[PDB]
């Protein structure tokens, strides 16, 4: 396994929810030094958010998707370190944001495909994902991004109708909330319903109202957007279908890039 003295800590990274994560340099059993991302939780609460820290930790060490983030190892003794890939390209978000004027479509459909897929394998052993967004998805190549690890100030904006109501989760929920995320990359990171306050947002829902088609999304794929914010979540699609979509799509704007 990982021991501590194959890790070292070079700066800081940013704040996470239980603590500070860092930037470091790990060295291989092969003496490789792989550039990591060392998670640490904050000596405070007891039992219970340090349970909670190993708990997400061992989840995440046993997904192993291309696009979702790569956990390398777990160091337990005080204090623990989680060792995960570093991606060198930050936050999705801040990405777009960055290289707006550079961007084309063709890419912003490629990192919906990605995220996609990772969701239809979580669909998959039915676990819910609860964050999917844009802040939580890493940027490990220009042409490569992977879903973060987050799965009571709720991402209310980012919501289902029965979550944001009944505090319902499921996988058809994780769906409404993928393609609020296909919405954030379309439009290069815009916040969705910026321009309203949390407490408004299920009203304009509950009449039938939804975020309009970025000026750069094809009309196939607001379509499947809309699809996914069906009210009913019996009527949305399932990820292993969405994923058949979006590959139509992408391949379809390859294509026209291309030519
Ligand atoms: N593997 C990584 N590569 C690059 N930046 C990362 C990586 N993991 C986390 N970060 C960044 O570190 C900061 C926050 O870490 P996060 O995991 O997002 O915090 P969090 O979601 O509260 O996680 P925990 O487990 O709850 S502390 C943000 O800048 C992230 O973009």
């Amino acid at each position: 396994g990982i021991a501590r003295e194959d890790v070292v800590l070079n700066r800081i990274l940013g704040e996470g929810f239980f603590g500070e994560v860092y930037e470091g340099v790990y060295t291989n059993h092969k003496g490789e030094k792989i550039n990591v991302a060392v998670k640490t939780c904050k000596k405070d609460c007891t039992l219970d958010n340090k349970e909670k820290f190993m708990s997400e930790a061992v989840i995440m060490k046993n997904l192993d998707h291309p696009h979702i983030v790569k956990l390398i190892g777990i160091i337990e003794e005080e204090p623990t370190w989680i060792i995960m890939e570093l991606y060198p390209y930050g936050e999705l978000g801040h990405y777009l944001e960055r290289n707006k004027n550079s961007l084309k479509v063709l890419t912003l459909v490629l990192y919906s495909l990605q995220i996609c897929k990772a969701m239809a394998y979580l669909e998959s052993i039915n676990c819910v994902h609860r964050d999917i967004a844009v802040r939580n998805i890493l940027v490990a190549s220009p042409e490569c991004v992977k879903l973060g690890d987050f799965g009571t100030r709720l991402p209310i904006k980012w919501m289902s109708p029965e979550s944001i109501n009944f505090r319902r989760f499921t996988t058809a929920s994780d769906v409404w909330m993928f393609a609020v995320c296909m919405w954030e990359i379309l439009s290069f990171g815009k916040q969705p319903f910026f321009w309203l306050e949390n407490k408004d947002v299920i009203g304009v829902l509950e009449k039938g109202d939804r975020l309009p088609k970025p000026d750069l999304c094809p009309p196939v794929l607001y379509t499947l957007m809309t699809r996914c914010w069906d009210y009913d979540p019996s009527d949305r699609p399932r990820f292993t279908e969405l994923v058949c979509s979006l590959s139509d799509v992408y391949q379809m704007e390859k294509d026209i890039a291309m030519e």
